[PDB]
């Protein structure tokens, strides 16, 4: 029966908007296939469109907002777009048509809409791109009977062993076509959609903007040529309508200009499947994929007081729908540097310099190929997989479809190497690539990065223990199916474990250390002066300067949480011997969590280093690396430590702002210090923790209850209304919150852990 749900699942998945790098695209999970894409542009000038147009994702003072108000990557969603500099407010509906043997049928409507500040007259160049990458498949433009271009719509028919037959229609569309009286219309037509076929080598096929740009520049060449000048030239318009000159080839360029609001269809018939798509099939199947998402969004996530209101469930469904939407599959090289130098093993003093000297030999090179199917932290400015990230990431959207929540972890841990290394950041593919600069493309296989996917596990054995509706939630209703995945994947956490000790290893018995055991103990490698970025906290102050003996708490609370998971699942997959080792692990890392961490003087953990006279100091930073062990859920609800812990949580002068608690204490000497990115700031997935484990002892018999209690009613409250009253003012979510004024700040549409509000929202943990 497992094979059986992954082979519907598969089915149920294929095609999506899965490319959230650009505003509007297509594209399905098959690394060589069918792609599409969106752009538009004002015209109001000679030189101007090249500034106008829009296809990648930005954020800036010329684009107010996007995003999608609905969305299910198994039937599709509305998104909308509104770009003050070219004046439009943009919807494109995406809906997926089950049927045949390929992954079925899609459509999308694309409807502009002019603002109030527009020119009622402008000119809005329109384009649909479309590309196919394969030795041994074929698309090509059926040919309009006018003489310079289409009256009606446009068909490609294509075919690919991936896909079977197909057949992609972009629909005349309704919207004034603006006609010229030129001269130059005689060539070419007074004005109409046109259409070019163009072919490429595959690798490049991705770069719509440049294959376009010199399209208009060929078009422009051949008028100078032909003596259409500045004495009396064309409208601008009409210099920019590419020549018609439809065929085969593996680019083609579908162009409109309208006039004032338009609309038109992209209808993509799946031949495999029934009858070919219809304009009027696509409004149905948009009507019915609203009402289904409508009553989806109220059971799983019911938001409880005092966020009953109508104005936070717009807010949640904006937050879910645009985490869930910016849900991409990616495809590529990877670049890695595998030369595995002993500088990077730092057991040395000043270990950063000699790490550099070995990156400085640039011994990196393109691997893989490698695909990844994943959600993102922001469209605009980071498209692509981050391991801790996409642990958060998962915790929303499990509640909503647990079987896709599945998928992505797969996706995941399919990327592992056979030491049990994943890169922290996938970047995957040329297109990938382009977002990226140079610097920061290397992965290296001694970096690490929390293990959040493990939380996403831990839900998911929970729901265990205790069509598209059927499938979403497959995994669990079927218990058979969810131990064939759990017997599958264990094997590759059981790895990563094992990764985690070889690689990331502290050093207890090099130095005058006494604790309970000898083994646990654990620094996080790639540390520099100022940063470590490994450990996601990037310019949390750690001890100065790095060293070899350093320790840290965080890091250990991470294996905690591996180990705990591994029990959980390791039972159910009756692996005793598993099982034990790890019941001695999680055991000693209890005391040793003690023993090397916690602070008396301090009254919280503490990273550790070692003393200029080569003794054990403990580093206090007082933050959110100090409550690691209880953010974890490591904490035995009566510990005195707790206790201690829950003052410092609630204490103003410290951790407790309005707005959330702060990353760092306002008490730290480096409270708002250099770049201030973990050194004040309120952040929502640290924040996520906290409340959650709050919640937890205010819901058990226990010493602490009742101050749980008050503090997960206050700080639910907080974090809910501060990313809400941002999302009020700007439309945005922000990827920190400032905790003097509650301004988001740093990077928009971060969604993004952000997100995981939603989740606070709803409550019942
Ligand atoms: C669109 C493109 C953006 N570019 C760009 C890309 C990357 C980087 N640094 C790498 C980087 C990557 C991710 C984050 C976010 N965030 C940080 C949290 O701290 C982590 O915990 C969490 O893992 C993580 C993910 O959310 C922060 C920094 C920089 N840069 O630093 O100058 C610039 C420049 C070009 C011009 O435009």
């Amino acid at each position: 029966l497992h094979s059986e749900i992954g082979r519907l699942n598969n089915q149920s998945l294929l095609w999506g908007p899965y490319r959230p790098n650009i505003y509007f695209g297509t594209r399905p999970r098959i690394g060589k296939s069918l792609m599409t894409g969106l752009m538009w542009g004002k015209i109001e000038s000679y030189t101007d469109f090249q500034h106008t147009v829009r296809y990648t994702c930005e954020q800036n003072e010329g684009m107010k907002g996007y995003g999608w108000d609905e969305y299910d990557p198994r039937r599709g969603g509305i998104q909308s777009i509104h770009d003050i500099q070219n004046g439009l407010d943009i919807t494109t509906s995406f809906v997926k048509i089950p049927g045949g043997a390929h992954g079925g049928s899609w459509a999308a409507r694309i409807k502009g809409t002019l603002n109030d500040d527009a020119p009622k007259d402008q000119k809005t160049i329109v384009v649909f791109y479309v590309s196919q990458e394969g030795e041994n498949s074929e698309l090509e433009a059926v040919p309009s009977e006018n003489e310079f271009g289409y009256e009606g719509d446009v068909i490609l028919k294509g075919r690919s062993e991936a896909l079977g037959n197909y057949k992609l229609v972009v629909t005349k569309g309704k919207g004034v076509i603006p006609q010229s009286d030129h001269d130059l219309s005689r060539l070419r037509g007074p004005g109409q959609t046109v259409v070019q076929s163009l072919t490429y080598p595959d690798e490049v096929l991705w770069q719509a903007k440049p294959i376009l740009f010199q399209q208009l520049k060929a078009g422009i060449d051949w008028l100078v040529e032909n003596k259409y000048d500045v004495a009396d030239p064309p409208p601008p318009w009409q210099v920019y309508l590419l020549a018609n000159k439809p065929g085969s080839g593996n680019v083609h360029i579908v162009q409109k200009v309208f006039e004032g609001d338009f609309e038109f269809d992209i209808l993509f018939s799946s031949e495999s499947a029934g009858k070919e798509v219809t304009s009027k099939d696509l409004e149905r199947e948009v009507k019915q994929a609203t009402e289904v998402f409508g009553e989806r969004f109220a059971r799983v996530f019911d938001l409880k007081a005092p966020f009953q209101g109508d104005n936070y469930k717009k807010f949640g469904k904006s937050m879910f729908s645009n985490l869930i939407g910016g849900i991409g599959y990616f495809y590529g090289h990877s670049l890695v540097d595998r030369s595995y130098a002993p500088e990077y093993d730092e057991e040395n003093e000043g270990f950063w310099e000699d790490a550099a000297e070995a990156r400085a030999r640039h011994q990196e090179a393109l691997e893989g190929p490698y695909e990844l199917f994943t959600s993102i932290p922001s469209r605009p400015f980071f498209p692509r997989g981050f391991l801790w990230d996409e642990g958060f990431h998962l915790l929303p959207i499990a509640d909503w479809d647990i079987d896709l929540a599945l998928e992505i972890i797969k996706s995941w841990y399919n990327l592992m190497d056979e030491d049990g290394w994943i890169a922290r950041e996938q970047i995957l593919g040329a297109e990938a690539r382009s977002k990226v600069p140079k610097e920061f493309q290397t992965q290296y296989p001694h970096y690490a990065n929390p293990p959040t996917l493990f939380l996403v596990l831990d839900n998911f054995v929970e729901r265990l223990r205790k069509l598209d509706e059927t499938l979403s939630t497959a995994s669990v209703d079927n218990p058979e199916v969810g131990l064939e995945y759990l017997r599958r994947l264990y094997p590759l956490l059981r790895r990563q474990f094992d990764w985690f000790r070889k690689t990331q290893a502290g050093d207890i018995k090099s130095y005058d250390r006494e604790a309970y055991s000898t083994k646990e103990a654990y620094r996080w490698r790639g540390r520099t002066v100022s940063h470590c970025l490994t450990s996601g906290l990037d310019d949390y102050p750690r001890p100065q300067p790095p060293h070899p003996g350093e320790l840290h708490v965080d890091l250990m609370s991470w294996v905690g949480v591996m180990v705990k998971s591994l029990i959980s699942i390791g039972s159910l997959l009756g692996a005793t011997e598993d099982v034990e080792f790890y019941t001695k692990v999680l055991d000693a890392i209890e005391h040793n969590l003690d023993d090397l961490h916690w602070s008396e003087k301090e009254g919280c953990y503490c990273d550790a280093t070692i003393d200029e006279f080569e003794e054990h100091k403990l580093v206090c930073h007082k933050g959110y690396i100090s409550l690691f062990p209880f953010l974890t859920g490591l904490l035995k609800p009566d510990s005195p430590k707790l206790g201690k812990l829950l003052a410092l949580i609630g204490d103003e002068s410290e951790l407790w702002s309005p707005y959330g608690l702060r990353s760092l204490s306002k008490k730290d000497e480096f409270y708002g210090t250099a770049e201030n990115y973990w050194r004040s700031p309120v952040w929502i997935n640290i924040n996520y923790l906290a409340i959650v484990q709050l919640y937890n002892i205010a819901t058990q018999d226990g010493p602490y209850k009742e101050t749980a209690r008050d503090l997960y009613t206050r700080l639910r409250k907080n974090i809910v209304e501060t990313v809400y009253r941002n999302w009020e003012e700007t439309g945005f979510a922000w990827e920190q919150y400032n905790p003097e004024t509650g301004k988001g700040q740093r990077t928009q549409h971060f969604t993004g852990w952000t997100s995981l509000v939603v989740k606070i929202m709803s409550g019942h943990h």
